[PDB]
């Protein structure tokens, strides 16, 4: 009702990266979870006070969940959204939403049938300086977006494994993140990818780099660059706070690394504490406010979807888009192709 | 001899930005100077009380001169070389070398069959931040190069036009990226895809542009530059300037904007006043001697070339590769196809 009743499905690191945010938040209320392994259902069981169950059947029949917050692992989510929904629960699912298109596709099916929300789940999108320089670019106060610029170099690929656990993967994972915010930021269409990606570790063998071009409706272009071997290290040029707004020489805003945005008329620089603008007149630090409750975004777009029926941008129509690059991408450097998308 | 004995064609901005190096460095001598507009002959003649003269026919028959720099505007580079080639003299020319890639073979063949040098002008891969890299890479200590990221936010669209300057970014500043990202990766450019961006009505060229470089060997490169001077990429280069100078209240190196090199064990990042080097074990920030004269490492390369027959790196043969590349990239942009590089 006023405090918004929710089940977590999967109690691995999503959820811990979550579990700031729904503690703290006061519209959110943990009433339920569940969790193949008993050591950790005996865990949640214990903070919390509250039913948990072996399987996602378990959570979504007992009435008094609301809504589930799906942070299990990809090859799970489809199956787990259609259980929540058939039994009329909203659904946030943790990115990637899923694999396949097939499989976005029978979610955003399933939860129209039950008249229910279907938000994708954490997504750096939702982060409030790249929602404000968003709102910068629709204003047209500097005309469209022309280019955009974006890189992230990290250690992701170089993480201890949590307790938590259970089982992301540089394009699924990191990927996702970046362009769901150019998308976000250029507010046209993808029509057309072109990635390279570097495999150049032979004890952690995965792709862990690439660089891509992105083109758009309307004639805008994007570059993104991505490296997660852990040298440099790009927080060095967001004043020095990192991924979860923590500092790096009170905490600030969630970003995923550096985006120049250029414009007709100037460029747009977000960071975790401002956005910088510059134009033809001056260039400006436009002031943020620190986040209260950390990725209250998320939240916001949630508890205005099921409390006042506000549509919700993050829905499964938008996560799956993105899935769409992220598959166009992979896709694109395993031939040597550009890949034109519908 | 002991002192090079130096004539400069063409007075223009090349020149002026030039003056400072050839009027310090003791290893010079300006003796004789060549330009169509009488001003400017009067304002060398002045200056450098010295044998002025209307074209390269004047200049190159002087027997005093024993090597010309060529900073006169490209449509004038082969038939000036070819020229002082004829009389025997050793050629240093500004960039880009040409605009064909005949007038390249050209060039390269005069001065061949007049057994003289022939070095390309003033270049950013000259600068020794990007000089000790690629020592780094030689010395194998990280592995070969896998990745390379180079960005670059100007304003050089809206420089004011010089007094001097004898009246564009693919092929002045197009090249010095392409250069650096040559010089490091140290091997053959085998595919090129860019887009450009033209997008005041004002001011109507391509002022921005993407690219990924394929490389022989597996290396791969993104390079971006944006010249509509909003956002100053100085800023990630401890705010030094191009020409060295600092803007935030002696001078430095001279660069061409962020660039991080990813090798197997490690990423090295060149600054104007250090180079660091981010590994496994450590990170460092390696010590560089502040340079005594500017670009002094152009002058090493020409008076090694003459006085001591080294063979230059900075060839007739290398600077005619970087205008392939040049080519490709606008012919890539210009259609929508990749181009594939002999």
């Amino acid at each position: 009702g006023h405090q918004l009743r929710l089940g977590v499905a999967g109690l691995g690191r999503a959820f811990t990266l979550m579990l700031p945010t729904l503690q703290q938040d006061p519209r959110i209320k943990l009433v339920a979870a569940c969790d193949p392994r008993g050591s950790a259902r005996a865990q949640f069981a214990s903070d919390f006070r509250a039913p948990v169950y072996p399987d996602i059947e378990g959570l979504a029949s007992n009435p008094d969940v609301e809504a589930i917050y799906i942070a299990s692992p990809h090859q799970f989510h489809a199956q787990q959204a259609r259980i929540a929904a058939r039994h009329g629960k909203h659904v946030l699912v943790e990115k990637p939403m899923a694999l396949s298109l097939g499989d976005c596709d029978e979610m955003i099916q399933h939860c129209r049938d039950a008249g229910v929300h279907l938000i994708v789940g954490h997504c750096h999108s939702f982060d409030t300086p790249y929602l404000s320089a968003r709102e910068i670019v629709q204003s047209g106060e500097l005309g469209p977006v022309r280019m955009v610029h974006a890189l992230n170099y990290t250690d992701f690929l170089y993480r201890p494994r949590r307790p938590e656990e259970l089982r992301g993967g540089v394009v699924f994972s990191q990927a996702a993140h970046q362009v769901d915010i150019v998308r976000l930021l250029v507010g046209t269409r993808v029509r057309r990818v072109r990635a390279i990606t570097g495999d150049w570790d032979p004890m952690r063998p995965t792709q862990g780099a690439y660089s891509a071009l992105l083109w758009f409706e309307g004639g805008a272009f994007a570059s993104i660059s991505y490296n997660g071997y852990g040298h440099f290290d790009s927080d060095e040029w967001c004043d020095w706070i990192g991924e979860m707004g923590g500092d790096k020489s009170p905490i600030w805003h969630q970003h995923f690394g550096p985006i120049v945005v250029s414009c007709e008329r100037g460029d747009i620089r977000p960071l975790p504490d401002s956005v910088c603008v510059y134009a033809d007149l001056a260039k400006e630090r436009r002031s943020l406010q620190r986040p209260v409750v950390p990725r209250f975004e998320v939240i916001d777009e949630l508890y205005h979807a099921v409390v006042n029926e506000i549509k919700p941008l993050h829905d499964g129509v938008w996560a799956r888009a993105t899935l769409e690059v992220c598959l166009a991408l992979l896709d694109s450097a395993g031939s040597g192709k550009d890949v034109e998308l519908p």
